[PDB]
This record gives structure tokens, C-alpha cells and sequence, in this order.
């Protein structure tokens, strides 16, 4: 096999610690009400989306993601993530398709993509943070060919 699994086909060790070497969520996505006055996020962004791509170190993938890495890990851009598994994406997000911004006193979330984990790689999730408990709608609105709803 090698480099054919379950993340896009490269869930195999290789891509899988080449792409374990850090998280994604020591960058804020696009949250709107939260974000709009500084937006540096893209940074972290750029640099982890190319340690992604350096996940596939097949020659030279492993040092383009580094570098990045590094120039965003400057400064507010490094040491602030969890363990594993995890990107944030809050707000004005283009992916859940629901309606809730979670801005402080406005802490209401709208965050629909996907049931992925993987540890140091990408993780999708859906979950909406709203005083209601039973949604008006639909359950999980993910809009996918396969899938009905999640």
C-alpha cells in the first residue's frame, strides 16, 4: 500500500507522522464578530496547510512545510493549540450552512463538517452551540452526495 488510507489516501505512517509533526489549531478561522480587527491567522494557516503537504515528504514536502511552519510560528502563531486533532474554524466559516456566531456575549456556534480525528492531522466536526435544543431544521446539515445529512 503505503500512502492510501483514510486521510485522502495518506492516512500510512509516512504522512501520517510527517503529517503528525504538529496541529491545526493554533490558527482561528474566520470567525467574524471575534475576527475582523487583526485576522492573523492565516499564517499558522499557511504554514500547518503546507506541513500538510510536507506530510508527503516523499523528497522535499517535510522542508517547504518547516519553513513555513517557522514563519508563522514567529510569534502568536506557535504555542497555542492542544494535544491532537484539532483546527479552529468559528464564525463565518463557510462549511455548516447553520446560523449561530459564537462571539463572546454572543457565544452562539455554527459549525457543520465532518466525524474526523486524526492525531496531528486534520479533524472535522459538527456541532452547533444555540440555547435551543431541538433544531427547527435538520439534525446535522452537511451538504454531501453520500450522505443524507453528517
Amino acid at each position: 500500500g503505503s500512502l492510501t488510507g483514510a486521510l485522502a489516501m495518506r492516512l500510512n505512517d509516512e504522512d501520517l507522522d510527517f503529517l503528525t509533526k504538529w496541529t491545526d489549531f493554533k490558527c482561528f478561522v474566520s470567525a467574524s464578530n471575534m475576527r475582523n480587527a487583526a485576522g492573523q491567522f492565516i499564517e499558522a494557516a499557511y504554514a500547518k496547510a503546507l506541513r500538510i503537504e510536507l506530510a508527503q515528504l516523499v523528497q522535499v514536502d517535510k522542508v517547504r512545510g518547516t519553513l513555513a511552519k517557522l514563519e508563522a510560528f514567529a510569534d502568536t502563531v506557535a504555542p497555542q493549540l492542544s494535544p491532537g486533532d484539532i483546527v479552529v474554524a468559528l464564525g463565518h466559516t463557510p462549511v455548516g450552512g447553520i446560523f449561530d456566531l459564537k462571539v463572546g456575549s454572543t457565544k452562539h456556534t455554527l459549525q457543520a463538517i465532518e466525524t474526523r480525528v486524526l492525531a496531528g492531522s486534520k479533524m472535522t466536526v459538527a456541532r452547533v452551540v444555540d440555547p435551543t435544543p431541538t433544531p427547527p431544521p435538520a439534525p446535522v446539515p452537511i451538504p454531501l452526495p453520500p450522505k443524507v445529512l453528517e
